DNA sequence: CGTTCAGCTTT
DNA sequence: TTTATACTAAGTTGGCAT
DNA sequence: ATGCCAACTTAGTATAAAAAAGCTGAACG
DNA sequence: ACAGGTCACTATCAGTCAAAATACC
DNA sequence: GGTATTTTGACTGATAGTGACCTGT
DNA sequence: CGTTCAGCTTT
DNA sequence: TTTATACTAAGTTGGCAT
DNA sequence: ATGCCAACTTAGTATAAAAAAGCTGAACG
DNA sequence: ACAGGTCACTATCAGTCAAAATACC
DNA sequence: GGTATTTTGACTGATAGTGACCTGT
């Protein structure tokens, strides 16, 4: 040749230049104009080197006003901290955030691409982490709706993405499985036993069995108040549960020589019990029967439902949904869900 | 003024500097020294900003029928509210909100005023705690931008991208042990208020109707009361008793008669019809006196029909609770039904 | 002076030129440029006779290509003829074309404004018409959306309109008023007070009524399928309103004698009835009657209410339910609203 | 090509007329004989269209990530949905409205395909009364859009402006008599068609529950069926009866293990199980032959399944007919309880 | 005692 | 025929530190 | 034995604009 | 010594307003 | 006569170039 | 008799 | 506490024409 | 007497995406 | 006679593609 | 040797000026 052509850089039969982005392999049209053509293919080799932008003044211009993604989540935990909502939450909502900052640069908002989003998604989704997907999805959006309404952005690049599914994976609990466990049980500390006892017998979440204290139960009656929800019930200590041969009042009284505390549970040194712990041993005994479940083992949790399905049977749909503190149908209709364990015998009813 | 191809917006430094000036910031940029590709990226910004320069007067036929200030437009929204037929109280209610945004945001032409200034003046609200109002003023604003887009005053309705402000009622509930409690502390206080708080338990009336009933309104055992809220229409039967604060009907009434003498139910010690306001100021002072001490907000006397309507719902039925109160399908029922969090469910074994 | 200045346009002490709308009295600045400034003068004091537009290029584009109000009305009309609507349905929507065909004027959809819309609106409203409003409105709105979904505009100007109050103004009727009205229909022909039975008994709707065959009543039961829903109920020929001392089956017979013919109700020729005919005379009858009434006074429909509402108290809400045909029960718990005339005396139930 | 200061898109005419001349529609504008002002606004379309001439090859960098075609596409999103985990039939719906779409529109940018285009598409299917198709091919349609949208291959959907279209069930339902009619028919058929339909109507099951019933899911008086549509799992008390057509299911069962003679409860006359398709194809040679005439659509063997329910939701209870059929709340179940025109409200005086 | 104005929260 | 939605508040269980 | 952080999966609860009141500190007679 | 850009400050923009000038019933 | 509508020019809050002037390196 | 493919309508 | 929404299908009653 | 058009006010009925089937004309052995 | 604009048709756009040329492990 | 990545130029479906040429007046 006879050319200062810049690589990349191609000229045609009419003297027409082109340029080649080595990545796509596509051509690109510049003109005639030989001197306007290497210019700008010498800045588009410059752009191959690291990705450094000449950046239009137009794009400058927008971005120097508006506001960065991490800068905004700083932000953001401030209208968190001014919604009202229960610690819990909040350190849930902190965690979906350290994500969404691990997961995404600290660019102008108005840059952040659906397709970045996306990736980042289905990077815990292929962790096999649906759930947190869902959550961190959830969380963005409504990090977004909010850059929104004090007007940083103007759409919601999320609420493009795919909501991922939402399969339950922990198996239910049974009958037969619950005395199993409960025998597995036996070489666990004393309170296990009586704590599954009492979860099963009052249908209560864990967290708010372990705070149960005696000076709430008066004239036969287990007042409760419920840490989640708010709901307060009183539980009349007369509680039986004929398909496990429970009693309440039996298990009151063993608790109260056995254990003894101002918690109803209590540890071995009469102390009150961390709710993860109780939950940890109900694991450990779990192990130790050795069943088999499909998919995702039973926790301790699980007794709550078995405790429902097992006062449905025993006494009435209406006992066990207000045994629970569900002022909806939707959550005791799903308490009443088997999850595949159990075939839904029909009666000539 | 010049001697240069320099675009507007874009200035030369001593240095030989080019920088492109944002008008809307004023804040400069810079571009370099390179005056042909400085100019070139100018213009660009120029056409994003400020397309063009020209208006064909044509273009003025355009824009006029859009200049408008925000409290020159306020002034016209009054006006039209002021036609829409609504009841004195409610137009009330709305001029207030118009008036904290008076206060709360700059005389503009509407086009220039930004849905990050609205929010600001919304978190403004709720910051103070004044959730409730923050969404009452989002909510009249967003209706008077509304009414200006039909007067094509503007294109669109910046507060609509603004969210509602969620607030939790705080009010506490009122107990019969409270009640009671009331009851006696309101010995300082006037004969009507006892008459009035037994009257409003027995009658689960709102305070505004119950100091208009008159006696004409009773004819053969019943209380003919037209609820001014909402127009529903009833008749108490003078036979009611609430059994566990020990209340009749009948005796209330008698009581009324016989001591308070005047047109109305409920009257003044100048035997004249008392202020629904004044029931209240008074109920509140006894509630003072009384010492109770609450969670939230202290119970006012609003709070006794929630009282009626949950001793009624177990003297006699949920079903008659609703009748009382004047509640038309099954929803708005289960609201003063409800005791937010001040009883605990005895759990029947049913 | 010395000048050509045009009217309108002035030139201020620097040499700056500035046009003066008249009609608003505000000025507009033109530059220093007198032969530019003139030249635009002009063109506006020309627009000032007429309104004929030197209309920008830039328009003319997106116009040419565009669609046009009664050109999409026209063809809105084709799409409605194939949602598989009934003839009554088309006939009403015609209408209100009809009405928008008046009130708008033929140019291009997205030049329709929300203000001109709104403004023919407030028309209808000031001449106390609010219904029409709302239902033009409405149908305006759908004729946009579906322009919308054809891809001809790309916005609603009219989900921005004041969507009208909706007040009642007919009044209900009491059984004691239906007294008064049945004898003042002492001089009208023998099938009004038949009809007026008839129509309290059944509850059925003027249309259906009007329609019933002698043929459709087999073994005791009045087989109905109702024309505006498509209800299809059994009435047993058994009923009777206590209240009111009507019994189906007397006032069937007398039908049957009286007035013989294919229809249970028929002219005094033996011919079946139109249903307009039998709510013209029923509001004769009502006049004669000589009763008044808060606003509008009841009409012959007002009988259905009157039905559910004497069956309501005489029987059941549920019974009241069926015999109307109502699916939901936001109908029923409607014809059980009295309207202002009647205090609920509230029982010790 | 030139001696103008013509700027693009605007040519002149013989006379000296001036025209712009719109790239889109190529069809050209009249602008007059005054090149000043032609020019001059042509300028000013140039700027809305074309704004500009030149791309930085940096903007190369932008619109590349962005540039594919809706067949190419189609493609990519195809393999999208091979790894949603969705069950086989799903996925052949799913390929089978692709094709469609494959079919109704050109393999154009995405960028460049219409609102009106799709909908142009979509009304074909509705002149056609496919309204159902309408529907679905929308539906995936939109669903492909957003994925695309997902790798920011475009940035607007514009199925979501357009319509579903509303369709009413054509098909007519089954009423007993009918029923009985067409069992008749069946003589001709197979021996299993009969036993079928009864074990059909007796049972309440989808036919494709039914086909794969075998001996083995009988016990101690239960038959247990885990339901394929919905994973509901169902037990049977084998002592059912339909009092109005006389079916009874231990009789049914009975018939069948002796005739029938095969490893599921129904079975081919080669003693091997049955396709769905095809107890559903010889209902249908039995309902042509019985001769009997229907409003809309003729009742399929899948209107057994609403015969049954409504049979039994008489002669035993509603709460019955839903646990048969397998209905999750209370929700689903007014759907087959439905008789959709089909009978007349006898009206009891209770 | 008791009223009207205002600015907030509740039906 | 089934589910979705937008928040909120847990429960589950692996580890590292006493 | 144990206690507390951290990343994950699961329970729980439900509309939003209009319209109309009701509450209560001030200033006032 | 300089990239990069903030900052007060005039000369003109761009236009409002209230008398003076003048047209219309 | 008596009101309404242009001219006209004094008077005023904005803008956009300007060169002087901060500042992190 | 009985199967799979396809294009539509229904759960 | 009350209402909204998006269609669809009537009923109501004034007139002009038989 | 009446029948049919026309402009108005009132009744009536309710989600929309995913997921999974079921229906039935052809061509085929 | 002309406003207003449609219509086929080249010369170049703008770029794809598959060998030739050449660089990299 | 053996694969991968530039050059290079023949080859191709688009576009935008063009003057000839319809048409309602």
């Amino acid at each position: 040749e006879r050319r200062d052509l810049p690589p990349n850089l191609y000229i045609r039969n009419n003297g027409y230049y082109c340029y080649r982005d080595p990545r796509t392999g596509k051509e690109f049209g510049l003109g005639r104009d030989r001197r306007i053509a290497i210019t700008e293919a010498i800045q588009a080799n410059i752009e191959l080197f690291s990705g450094h932008k000449h950046k239009p003044l137009t794009a400058r211009i927008n971005s120097d006003n508006s506001v960065t993604l991490h800068s905004w989540l700083d932000r953001y935990e401030k209208i968190l901290a001014s919604r009202g909502i229960k610690q819990k939450t909040l350190i849930n909502y902190m965690s979906k955030i350290k994500a969404i900052r691990r997961g995404l640069p600290d660019a102008p908002l108005e840059d952040i691409t659906t397709k970045e989003i996306a990736a980042m998604l289905n990077g815990y989704i292929d962790e096999g982490k649906a759930a947190s997907a869902k959550l961190i999805r959830s969380t963005l959006s409504d990090a977004f709706r909010e850059a929104i309404a004090e007007g940083h952005i103007t759409t919601n690049h999320v609420a493009a993405t795919r909501a991922a599914k939402s399969k339950v994976r922990r198996s239910r609990l049974t009958a037969d499985e619950y005395l199993k466990i409960y025998q597995a049980a036996e070489s666990s500390p004393c309170w296990l036993r009586l704590a599954m006892e009492l979860a099963v017998v009052t249908g209560q979440r864990v967290g708010d069995l372990c705070e149960m204290k005696w000076s709430d139960i008066v004239d036969g009656y287990l007042y409760v108040e419920q840490s989640k929800t708010g709901v307060k019930i009183a539980i009349p200590t007369a509680l039986h549960i004929d398909a496990l041969g429970i009693s309440m009042k039996e298990t009151l009284d063993k608790c109260k020589e056995i254990l003894g505390g101002e918690t109803i549970i209590a540890s071995t040194r009469r102390e009150p019990l961390s709710s993860g712990t109780v939950s940890r041993y109900f694991m450990r005994a779990r192990k130790a029967s050795g069943l088999s479940f499909e998919g995702d083992p039973p926790t301790f949790h699980e007794l709550r439902s078995l405790s429902a399905r097992l006062y449905e049977k025993q006494i009435s749909d209406k006992f066990a949904q207000h045994l629970l503190g569900h002022k909806s149908d939707t959550m005791a209709s799903q308490y009443r869900d088997d999850r595949g364990r159990e075939w839904d015998k029909i009666e000539i009813k």
